């Protein structure tokens, strides 16, 4: 019968930090980690700024020898992964490594290691593809080399599910705890689509902020003059693990997953429904599954990706499941300060969600100037809110109209 | 407790034929779908053959319109998942469509795409790249677009664990059932990876079968002449539902779906130790979560790669698990006649299991002339073996050590 679940520990690689304490701090004031991109020549191209990961060393965590033949988003997937089993004091052993797995996504995967092997192939031919392109690139890798390097033997998967890939992630992950399959996951995602395709593709859709001239202003989620998501490289992992195995090890706890959520919009490929209906149906279920009143709601951290569509869709699905508590909760969307990290968008927000509960705080929407038509809730424009914060609630919706909603509230 | 999951629809296309009655005949017949691909030039390339969709009309499901928008791995997903849900008979309403989600997988995903786009990239710059790049691209637009052309609005998601995707993908759909999360769930996987970078990707690491003077003798799983697995194509789809809402609308039950097995080798990136201890875990992790002994196992649709340590570890992987019933059981490689799918290679090799079960008969490994050191189970070389098959396993060992099991049983 269906088991508590507890978040024992926390990794990432965000815009704003190599660590959870770093990224955190960047948050709480306002910081935006968004900067004209210097790892490859965008002249050509309409959007030529993003959340880049600044200084990582992947040498804190690997050989030299092994990170070469590994996509950024599988190094920064395990960097992540790495932080988040240390900051957890679990010791993986013979007695526990058999119920111990990993759950580590992304939307796109290793798009610049295909993108050069691609290149090598065109211009040079088959005989100059690395022999390490398909291990170094696929999105199930981040799961199979934290497996390999730590002895876990538990279940070992990896979700694709676009823009909602971490939220899922971090989702299923519980459920597999919840359902006795594992005591311990280690579960999030990671992404780095800053490559020619990624960027060039996403400004073929017409999708990202062309705002070139000042990228720290162009994330500005409800903001009248937003214009697209800005685009954004790291990872989120935290370790998932059974209530009763965290108390008899006398973890560190610092929250319960009390809630998951999914739906599809069944909608549109790329567009959100205006009046958010896949959004409401998806928290509605992971309130129900969380057995609460919505007006336990103090905090959601909105997928909020600074589209005109997106943005709105997600005022209305609050508005129609929370009624009346919609004006009382506070909602915002770190994205206005991370930009959007797609696939690792849900893992970096479920710790932010986690951190809000943490600190009693809820983090700010900078640059939301304006508030475009229908944006009258507590959005905490400009400055982080101390408050009173039980129940945080993190949402993703992702192309293919999959909707993600994972609820959080303080353990005592 | 559990609810209890069959298969109601079966959906596919491989190297066979376009559909599952036209697969299974050649699986009988011990044919083989392997040839030199066309439209392709391999001339710089060590392998030249593999097991191609051939005549794949892609209009008998889309308009034109809506087909230049997916790469062919969506295409032959969404192609599968129309005949597995047709099948099933199933009437989609307003009263359920929230109780029917989807979990269409792929190993690798959109290559062909990100080739086509790779050139227009070089060629001409950023600004040719397609508009419908990205979405058309992403492993979780098969459930997308599914949902959308259905209405499907249960759980909406999409695994990518290499070459165990359709494995996982399965057992993971028949555990939202049975733990009420949906009533129905179309789950399987599709793969197009026979473009240049999945034959140079795969070549380079010496992982392909280079026998190209006889392309359909290359596949020979547990044959002392193997020299690696043939790149293949194709999808497959199944319809899975809650039995006690299959008997109230009187549906068609080919199967039931019984047990589900994961776990990780947490041993090498490609390749499984080779007492296949992982593969092991899962086999007993899927009857244990069957509730049956090792003892009624009566048939094993095997991995089967025609891998030199692949092959040799799934002996001693069922050595281990079966003891003194490992020879009574058939084990046989529908890899011998359709190459290896990658991620829809458990989708396909689960439908071969669910038809042995109907038709009770274990497929044959064609090709296995010479046995090799230890390789003295009933591996049914050469032709269809009539027999008694009340439980049937499909096993999927993949990249990153990750291993899935599905035990299908009897129903009547
Ligand atoms: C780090 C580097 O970008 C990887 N190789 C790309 C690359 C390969 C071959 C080429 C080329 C470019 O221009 C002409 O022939």
């Amino acid at each position: 019968s269906r088991r508590r679940v507890v978040i024992t520990g926390m990794g990432m690689l965000s815009p704003l930090g190599l660590d959870v304490p770093s990224s955190w701090e960047g948050i709480l004031a306002g910081r935006s980690g968004i900067a004209p991109i210097e790892h490859m020549d965008l002249s050509a191209y309409s959007t030529r700024f993003g959340g880049s990961v600044k200084g990582f060393n992947v040498e804190e965590y690997l050989s030299a020898k092994e990170a070469r033949k590994l996509d950024l988003f599988i190094q920064y997937g395990l960097a992540a992964s790495f932080q988040a089993v240390r900051d957890s004091g679990l010791e993986v052993t013979d007695a526990n490594r058999e119920r111990i797995g990993v759950s580590m996504g992304s939307g796109i995967g290793g798009l610049t290691n295909i993108e050069n092997n691609c290149r090598s192939l065109f211009e040079q031919g088959p005989r100059r593809i690395s022999p390490f392109f398909v291990p170094g690139s696929i999105i199930n890798m981040v799961s199979g080399f934290l497996s390999i390097h730590l002895g876990l033997q538990g279940p070992n998967y990896a979700l694709t599910t676009a823009q909602t890939t971490g939220t899922h992630s971090i989702g299923m992950a519980a459920r597999n705890i919840a359902y006795g399959e594992a005591d311990v996951m280690v579960a999030g995602g990671s992404e780095m689509a800053a490559c020619g395709l990624g960027l060039g593709g996403f400004g073929a859709a017409r999708a990202l902020s062309t705002r070139n001239d000042e990228p720290t202003r162009a994330s500005r989620p409800w903001d009248r003059d937003r214009d697209g998501f800005v685009l954004s490289d790291g990872s989120g992992a935290l370790v998932l693990e059974e209530l009763e195995h965290a108390r008899a090890r006398g973890a560190r706890i610092y929250a319960e997953l009390v809630g998951f959520g999914m739906s599809g919009d069944a909608f549109h490929m790329t567009a959100p429904p205006e009046d958010g209906a896949g959004a409401a149906r998806c928290m509605k279920n992971a309130l129900r599954d969380a057995g609460l009143d919505p007006r336990q709601v103090d905090y959601i951290n909105a997928h909020g990706t600074s589209t005109p569509a997106g943005d709105i869709a997600e005022i209305a699905a609050v508005k129609s499941v929370f009624g009346e508590h919609a004006h009382a909760l506070s909602m915002s969307s770190t994205k206005s300060m991370t930009g959007h990290l797609l696939g690792a968008a849900g893992a970096v927000e479920a710790i932010f969600s986690v951190l809000a509960l943490r600190d009693q705080v809820a983090p700010p929407t900078i640059n939301l100037d304006n508030p475009d038509e229908g944006c009258d809730l507590d959005l905490v424009a400009h400055e982080a809110k101390p408050r009173k914060i039980d129940v945080a609630l993190s949402n993703s919706f992702g192309f293919g109209g999959t909707n993600g909603t994972l609820v959080f509230r303080r353990f005592a």
